[PDB]
């Protein structure tokens, strides 16, 4: 069987979720379902990156850095896909994954998710790895143009699998309130973690005639996508698809055109690893408490159609898309593949401020942050050949996401892109330097005030 078609590169790209849902054009669109949840933090392994950026590796850094995290992050995609899992979508810290299961076999796929997690572990037992999860009710967002598709998961569940990990420790596993209550405590071994109803894994004994590979043969009768049968050694159903124009042209939507263009075999396969100048512009948009996913699809429809206009504008791109924590994340980065400025900085600054005012007028949207960071980062496809994705790893991605939190309601940005704009010193106001989380010294850090004192 060839299986190298182009609709097959693409969908590496993307969950199974996204690959074989069939849902209308309309945006935002909306689903609803229940499943585990598992998020694999993987710094540690993605704070060598200012290691690689030494003469050491002699303009090979960024190629020796994505061949070693590759080699470790696709053992944890193995283990994923192997036990049934779904891959949603990688970072430079993490990749969430998702068991989307019926409400009546959450205890038992919670068991097979807590069984991977484990010998995921055992992959690091000679840097590791912190996991958490999580499970309940789940609402998946599409959102986009005719021409761009981004989705979400959204709900308590993904929040939960957030603190979940928040709270782990190297080689931990912890799972969330409402997943130890649907667990099959008969089988699984916790301890308390203090001040927090959350619990983190110690053993997983069985009974005494329990025997897993049957248990979990029996439990991929509920697993629609899992391999089987003529394709029971592939890792993804994925890489069975056929062309079918229609199905292409949904899932291309997803992936950005540099990627098409080394899908297509029109650039070097190589040519988007690299340690390249940027600035990043992390933009989160924050609802309330109490909004549900039918209010906050809309809201981020609208945000993104604004978002994109102005990054087409001045020439950035959407990386990545989250959403914990109520906050709705966009990773853009100026100076990507090709199309890179040396009035960068000031366009980076006026399209964050141009977000920052139309999005705050968007209604159900409390509150608008920005930060900015300009520096080298690293570029590649992260994963597993099967299943992987374009991501930005580096110092200045986590300033700007710490940037946006710790400043929030305003446009911040580093002292790299306050110095180098093409703009006085009057748009800016120097800001009180917070403590944050596994930062280095920031250098000085602004808030971008803009032309006017209104
Ligand atoms: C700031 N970033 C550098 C780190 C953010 O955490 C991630 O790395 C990350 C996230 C966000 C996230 C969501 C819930 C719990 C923890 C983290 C997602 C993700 C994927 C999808 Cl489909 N839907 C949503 N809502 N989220 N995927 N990854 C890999």
């Amino acid at each position: 069987e060839f299986q190298d078609w182009p609709i097959v590169r693409i969908a590496a790209h993307l969950p199974d979720l996204i690959v074989y849902g069939h849902f209308s054009p309309e945006r935002p669109f909306m689903d609803y379902f229940d499943g585990v949840l598992m998020f694999v933090d993987i710094s540690g392994f993605t704070a060598m990156t200012e290691k690689f950026s030494s003469a050491m590796y002699m303009d090979r850094g960024a190629e020796q850095l994505v061949e070693i995290l590759n080699y470790h992050i696709s053992a944890i995609v193995e283990k994923v896909l192997i036990f049934g899992g779904d891959i949603l979508k990688f970072a430079g810290d993490a990749l969430l994954a998702l068991w989307r299961v019926e409400r009546k076999q959450l205890k038992n796929i919670i068991t097979v998710v807590i069984k991977c997690s484990l010998e995921i572990h055992g992959l690091f037992e000679t840097i590791r790895v912190k996991i958490g999860l999580a499970a309940g009710h789940i609402s998946m967002l599409v959102f986009g143009d005719e021409t761009h598709s981004h989705f979400l998961v959204i709900g308590q569940a993904v929040d939960d699998v957030r603190l979940a990990q928040n709270m782990a420790q190297m080689n931990d596993v912890i799972l969330s309130p409402n997943c130890w209550q649907l667990c099959d405590r008969s089988m699984i071994e916790i301890e308390s973690v203090p001040d927090q109803r959350a619990v983190k894994v110690n053993f997983l004994k069985p009974p005494p005639n329990f025997n897993f590979d049957e248990f979990f043969t029996k439990c991929t009768t509920f697993m629609h996508y899992y391999p089987s049968g003529e394709h029971k050694n592939l890792l993804r159903l994925a890489c069975t698809l056929k062309p079918d124009p229609e199905l292409e042209m949904s899932l291309q939507k997803y992936v950005m055109e540099s990627i098409l263009k080394q899908i297509d075999n029109k650039q070097l396969q190589g040519y988007l690893s690299e340690l390249r100048p940027v600035t990043i512009v992390f933009v989160n948009l924050m609802f309330e408490d109490q909004d549900k996913a039918e209010e906050i699809g809309p809201a981020i429809q609208d945000a993104y159609m604004h978002i994109t206009s102005v990054l087409k504008i001045f020439q950035g791109q959407i990386n990545k898309v989250f959403m914990f924590d109520k906050g709705c994340s966009f990773l853009c980065v100026f100076g990507f593949p090709g199309e890179k400025v040396p009035d960068e900085l000031t366009h980076a600054l006026e399209c964050a401020m141009d977000i920052f005012d139309f999005c705050s007028q968007v209604h159900k949207i409390q509150t608008v942050s920005i930060g900015v960071a300009s520096g080298i980062v690293f570029c590649g496809i992260v994963g597993h050949t099967v299943r992987h994705e374009y991501t930005v790893i580096g110092q200045k991605v986590n300033l700007a996401a710490r940037m946006m939190m710790y400043y929030p309601g305003i446009v911040t940005c580093d002292s790299v892109t306050y110095n180098g704009s093409n703009l006085p010193a009057y748009f800016f106001k120097e800001l009180p330097k917070k403590v944050m989380k596994g930062v280095a010294d920031s250098g000085p850090l602004y808030q971008y005030w803009g032309r006017t004192e209104k």
